[PDB]
């Protein structure tokens, strides 16, 4: 039989003598506050623990612990501090666990101090029962795993007060944030789907693609290759253009405006919901003023400076971390270069002779994804090490600086390839007269046949379906199970079957995955619609996956209380700040929309647009290729290749200045920057406007706190 | 002899019978709370009033009135609510006045209700003594007028706790805001002066102006006139260019970056100082929750909807006010058009024969200033009427909506001419082949000989020295004195010499003048340096002028307490938001700096720049002027005018396309928009960064409130 405990420990069953001395000096240091026993098994021991009501209301009143009462204004029971209980056990296991952890943190000998020194190896509360077993009696964990964590309740709201009461305000806050996230992605998903469907409706009726592969024109192009390539029909590469019309139309600009508006209204709506939850749960946010615990390395550094008697070394390791950030930027770009150069001279030595020319970039970004996964792991480790060497004075400051540094590193090495593809792909390439060669060795970069917006779109597609939806979830399932198999290959009481679980690392990784998701959603939505749909599917898996990870594998967290979400809301605000200018730069420099508008309203000469590809595509006297970097096999699929047509808005070779920058390039560049100006400033004003209209504090919650405080003093006077 | 009263009234000494009935029903409604008498003079009466300590601590404890004590942590005495007094009169006159006004507002029969209905005509507390008279005994008003309001103490700090204690937290907050304003304008003034001095050092050594009036080149220009003008040497108009080099150099961009940084650091520094003042004074900001008073028209509208049983009519009058705002925009532009067309055909009928060509624009903007002064008055009146018809439910909501509407109207009609001059002056003008004519009547607009940046700079100069420094201060002195002379032409006790003063209208006009000042300072600083200097002079007059206006003419205010400055900080944040994009547009489209950089780094052909004016200035076959709109007297001051040189970056007439837009215009336009992108985004990031670095809450003030609350409960337990 097993009674009702609150917290546990782990001694190691048998210098080490002084370790045992502290190992029995700390429990007798707390034994005049609490009560504890010791458990028995031949290879694994433990230290049980029991709270006493002599002490639990005493240290409960030590803080403003605000607990429920017996009076009710309008079916909404109030919450006083402590006056009368008449049950003596109406404190839940979560409250008992956080209060005994409060006592354990109060005694120092600081439980985490010696727990990090390694004289013990565990400190965890107890889960309540088994998840859907034999003759179980409907405890909180069983009902939670039934109605919340099952994959069959993916289409229903989550019991948020239940996950609060069983897990902690922080875990309840994370899951309610995910709920509001998915509920806000639903309409953005529907609008992305209808934008893509409008593109699918107008793709067979638009002008510039049906003429980009109108046949019987026999027009050629110029090889974007290195040395060993051939001229190729522009009409032979219109699968890419006819697919890119789905990703670029006058509706994607509408969806980008709507999506920046959606990001602002989501941040406002979750500020409203977070204030609502902070009212409904514990309200007050008066925490301790850096007075609870200091770090042991902090304290011995203060002892060192006392005995020897730093303050700018935080800034020195900050510029160290910025150099590491620029290091990671350049590493991400060169890793993408290596990955897109994973098939260099693929025709000579392997002689594949299949030549789909769609698969090489797929394998390229797959290798890129694998290397950035490994780099995500090593950057998380080095961010932990850098935040440890930063020596922050508190624990929350350590967590905040670690979160900021790890997010900056993960943002850098998860967005450098997409930045390089969407913006810097075919900019710095020269003309067919001369290109740019690194080390005077080979041509540096080349964009895609049919627009490397398609490279951007397939990269985003399989980085939302090949890393987020599949790889991240499969690793999140497998790494716990692989760790449990490596512990299995290398009836029982609750405090031991709880020990056979893996410890709770933090909410930082789940927050980080979801914020990188949010960056992928709101940062590159302009060229790529239905990215809300991929995020909706990933999150409709992710909420129940995290629920299973909490109630089925993870041992019980400490249930720490928190009002804010942390720095993650400021990080959301930063990503929503960057979203408008990156959508602007995508629409201008990538979407190939401003050149279409410029042609339509400057070089029309007919009314609507026609011959836009003949307007864009320049010409080139093919006898100007330098030093034998010509096409190594001029095949003459046509009668003879006389002029190759590359699109750069340059002057034709039958002019006085040949291969010079024409007026049209400066015209489209000026109008592109004009659209960045107009779009960025207009949607920034619209974002601040929809922030200003929607009130931060809920009107209903202000009414509830008004009537609640009114009745509080009206019942306090009598 | 005169005893110590707190508040006054005014009955009218002799329907009107019911008026007298309410006139003696209201004082007997309050007489079981307070004590009052009645005064005597043959033509003017009054109603005196006296508080009693039976009642004043009673309603003082009714609110969290926080008063000083007898204990002190480290020469900083604490502030409890009410426990022990042992003096019975340590409440100041300000506290007694605001508490008797609290009682008067509590009784409704709402003192302002019947005061607005007009059964009384005054409600004001009593000033303390005479300002530097005969045998006065150094009261608060006398010491205040001596050491604060004198013009001889303009170079010393202001007694801020003294003006707090004598006037109110709101008036103390306004004057401390002005103090921090001038203290922040001092370094911006010094940097503006050194930027102007650098311009004065490099003006005789720069390239483009010394060649703009290098002689012995005999170059001509093309008349920017209507019909009756002549060609004119470009070297004859270099006073304008040699003066515009002072206002445009590579240092004005530095000063614009520094000034946006200054605006952000000023807002942050005043947030710090406002939190410091809110700690040092009354701290808590828990006001009443819309429960103190409702408006009488609000209440009778609720009676109307009760008897008949609107909510969107606030939005209907809001779009009405937006139509009025666009009305005021177009009115300001057409008023500037009328003012700059105040001398139309000035040579034919008057035959001035002086022709300085610098004075017509001066008289133009003078007429513009007079008409916008009259429009400022009528817009203030119509904003009061629109906010009254908006029917806000509270009084603070009425003041806030009135402030926002009046500021939007004053911003519109005080910045539309400067916007039209700095941006839209010479844009929509065509070429000498064809211009644009309204109604096919006459040419619409023309820019200045030598750049209408000089028009902008003289307009800003005499709108900071001819409206702010001179006209506003002289009207602020005279209108009180003119009202006192119109009351004089159409010994005594304190409650009557106080009645011979003019009532306190509000702090909204002084706030409004200073915020329009701040807009002039931070919105158009890029082209115009040393505008901080003009603001420093205006404010170094303005603080002592407002101090004299308070302690010498204005009757004593009610001394209302407030934590925030109001919506004026949000308005400062909005102006600082607009400042970066308007500085960007000034530097690009007005400063003539991006064309110089574009010439230097694209069309150099020599190294440094030379012949920039010959690069900018196009040509025009003078036989192409249409329909006899040629120069009406081609004087041939040279040998013969063959080609007139206008600057539009257009193609010369000896090309295939003549008078077509050249490549250079699109090049300089693209680079202008690139600089707007770079400057706006970079300095917006720098503004948010210098917001993030400086903490909002002062670290010292957090220490003080920490030790204060610690000792509060440590003395409360015992
Ligand atoms: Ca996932
Ligand atoms: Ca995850
Ligand atoms: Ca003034
Ligand atoms: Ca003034």
């Amino acid at each position: 039989m097993d009674y009702h405990e609150d917290d546990k420990r782990f001694r190691r069953e048998e210098l080490c003598r002084e370790a045992e001395f502290l190992k029995l000096k700390m429990p007798t240091k707390k034994v005049y506050h609490i009560s504890e026993t010791r458990g028995l098994l031949k290879t694994i021991n433990s230290v049980l623990q029991k709270i006493t009501d002599p002490i639990q209301p005493k240290v409960a009143e030590h803080r403003p612990q605000t607990t429920k009462r017996l009076s009710y204004p309008f079916s909404r029971e109030k919450q006083h501090l402590f006056d009368l209980t008449d049950r003596d056990s109406f404190f839940d296991s979560k409250t008992r666990s956080t209060i005994v952890y409060e006592i354990l943190k109060r005694t120092t000998c600081g439980i985490t101090s010696l727990l990090a020194n390694g004289v013990y190896s565990a400190a965890y509360p107890l889960h309540d029962g088994d998840y859907e077993g034999d003759n179980v009696e409907f405890n909180d964990r069983k009902l939670l795993y039934e109605e919340w964590a099952s994959y069959g309740v993916f289409y229903k709201y989550q019991p948020i007060d239940l996950v609060r009461k069983y897990f902690g305000e922080k875990v309840g806050l994370y899951f309610a944030w995910l709920g509001a996230y998915t509920q806000m992605l639903i309409p953005a998903s529907i609008v992305g789907v209808i934008v893509f469907l409008y593109g699918c409706a107008t793709v067979d009726e638009n002008i510039p693609s049906m003429e980009m592969c109108d046949q019987r024109y026999n027009i050629t192009m110029c090889p974007l290759c290195d040395k060993t390539c051939s001229y190729w029909k522009m009409s032979s590469a219109c699968a890419t253009a006819r697919a890119s019309h789905l990703f670029d139309n006058p509706a994607t600009v509408f969806f980008s405006v709507f999506m920046a508006l959606w990001a602002a209204t989501f941040m406002e709506h979750w500020k409203r919901k977070q204030m609502r939850l902070n009212y409904r749960w514990d309200l007050t946010g008066f925490e301790e003023e850096e007075e609870a615990v200091k770090d042991h390395p902090r304290a011995e550094y203060e002892a060192r400076v006392l005995e020897k008697s730093p303050a700018y070394f935080t800034n020195l390791v900050s510029i160290i971390f910025m150099i590491a950030v620029t290091f990671a930027i350049v590493l991400g770009v060169i890793i993408y270069r290596i990955s897109t150069a994973a098939a260099l001279a693929m025709n000579s030595s392997p002689s594949v002779r299949s030549n789909i020319r769609v698969t090489v970039t797929a394998t390229a970004v797959i290798i890129n994804l694998v290397v950035i996964i490994l780099l995500d792991e090593v950057y998380g480790c080095i961010a932990r090490w850098l935040t440890k060497i930063e020596v922050p004075k508190t624990e929350k400051s350590f967590e905040e600086r670690l979160t900021f540094k790890a997010f900056l590193l993960k943002f850098v090495n998860s967005y450098t390839p997409i930045f390089y593809v969407a913006f810097f792909k075919g900019r710095f390439v020269g003309r067919p007269g001369d290109y740019v060669y690194i080390f005077r060795s080979f041509r540096m970069e080349e964009c895609a046949p049919g627009g490397c917006l398609m490279e951007l779109c397939i990269q985003l597609s399989i980085i939302m379906l090949g890393k987020q939806l599949i790889q991240n979830n499969l690793f999140e399932i497998g790494i716990p199970k692989m760790k449990k198999f490596i512990r299995y290959l290398k009836r029982k009481q609750r405090y031991e079957v709880d020990f056979n679980l893996e410890p709770f690392a933090g909410l930082t990784p789940e927050y980080m995955e979801m914020i990188i998701q949010f960056g992928f959603v709101t940062l590159f939505v302009a060229s790529f619609p239905l990215a809300p749909l991929f995020a909706l599917l990933n999150n409709i898996i992710e909420i129940r996956l995290d629920a299973k990870k909490f109630v089925t594998e993870l041992r019980r967290p400490v249930a720490i209380r928190a009002k804010d979400i942390g720095i993650w809301y400021n990080i959301l605000r930063g990503v929503g700040k960057l979203a408008v200018i990156i959508n602007a730069f995508v629409i201008s420099f990538t979407s190939d929309f401003i050149p279409r508008l410029v042609y339509l309203y400057m070089y029309s000469q007919n009314g609507t647009m026609h011959g836009f590809v003949n307007h864009t595509l320049s010409s080139f006297n093919v006898s100007d290729f330098q030093n034998g970097t010509a096409p190594n096999d001029p095949l003459d699929l046509g009668y003879e290749v006389q002029i190759c047509r590359y699109k750069d808005y340059r002057e034709p070779p039958w002019s006085e200045h040949k291969y010079d920058i024409s007026k049209d390039f400066w015209a489209v560049l000026a109008a592109r920057l004009a659209f960045v100006i107009v779009f960025q400033n207009l949607v920034m004003f619209m974002s601040d406007f929809v922030d200003w209209v929607i009130p931060d504090i809920p009107k209903d919650i202000s009414q509830q706190i008004h009537k609640e405080k009114v009745l509080m003093v009206e019942l306090f006077m009598r």
